[PDB]
């Protein structure tokens, strides 16, 4: 129990962190739609 | 083996919860380079 | 045991809010970009 809480709970709070790794990737995707298409937004200005 | 028990529990709070706290601050820091980056391409395409 | 439990598992979920100041502050500097640099874009704009 005691030596297992101290370094495996920590490895599942790992297990955990897979949110706290990706979510830089959806929060990225998420900018993508202002970043890659925001853009064309102002590109369909000029088209306007 | 109660020692273990008080110190380590709360000691591992360190261990756990860490990893995925400066990794979060890490994952909205690095999603200001979609803004930086995301404004200079949000800055190429108006000039059109 | 319990006294950690009462008071430091708390606590260290407290060092755990660290980010949760942090994560505000960083994400308002992902809105600076948009914000500052969002709002610059319309100065490359009339510029252009």
């Amino acid at each position: 129990i005691t030596i297992p809480k101290n370094w495996l709970d920590f490895g599942w709070d790992i297990m955990t962190l897979d949110a706290r790794q990706t979510m830089d990737n959806i929060e990225t995707i998420i900018n993508e739609f202002p970043e890659d298409f925001g853009t064309m937004l102002k590109s369909i200005d000029p088209r306007a």
